[PDB]
């Protein structure tokens, strides 16, 4: 049992709400949530931009740091930093940004990440201003992650449309 409320079945470890993940995260404090992160770790809109302002750029702070040691992700890759206010641990994961011509195939590589917690919050890899299709990004979730995810949709309209629409 989890403290996670309202979302609605899809699986056996997938569930999904309408909601906004920042409000979701500062409610439930998880022990991950998922940053739709880019390989520099800029975080400046979408998912990124929301969550990073939430922490009052404590977030850009620390990946900034991270970024001067390491170096840039890789598509598909991930790290684990931290959740700040809103969450134990914040793993950034990078989905392909279709608007930056990268391989959609990619973002099955970017949800294997997920397997390594055992319960996360999370958006819609790739989905928003990384231009891919949703409905898409919700089948390889589904079909790619096998640990408990809780996903946060932010729009309204597109939650209905992914719920009527999931096979
Ligand atoms: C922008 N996205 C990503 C999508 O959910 C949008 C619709 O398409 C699927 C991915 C966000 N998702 C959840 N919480 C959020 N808070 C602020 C932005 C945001
Ligand atoms: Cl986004």
């Amino acid at each position: 049992v989890n403290s996670f409320s309202g979302y609605l079945k899809l699986t056996d470890n997938v569930y999904i709400k309408n909601a906004d993940i920042v409000e979701e995260a500062k409610k439930v404090k998880p022990t991950v949530v998922v940053n739709a992160a880019n390989v520099y770790l800029k975080h400046g809109g979408g998912v990124a931009g929301a969550l990073n302002k939430a922490t009052n750029n404590a977030m850009q702070v620390e990946s900034d740091d991270y970024i001067a040691t390491n170096g840039p992700l890789k598509v598909g890759g991930s790290c684990v930093l931290s959740g700040h206010n809103l969450a134990k641990h914040c793993l950034h994961v990078v989905g392909p940004n279709v608007n930056k011509g990268e391989d959609i195939q990619l973002l099955k590589s970017a949800y294997e990440n997920f397997n390594q917690h055992e319960v996360l919050l999370a958006p819609l890899l790739s989905a928003g201003i990384f231009g891919a299709d949703p409905i898409h990004s919700l089948r390889v979730c589904v079909d790619t992650v096998r640990t408990n995810v809780y996903l946060a949709v932010f729009d309204k309209n597109l939650y209905d449309k992914l719920v009527s629409s999931f096979l």
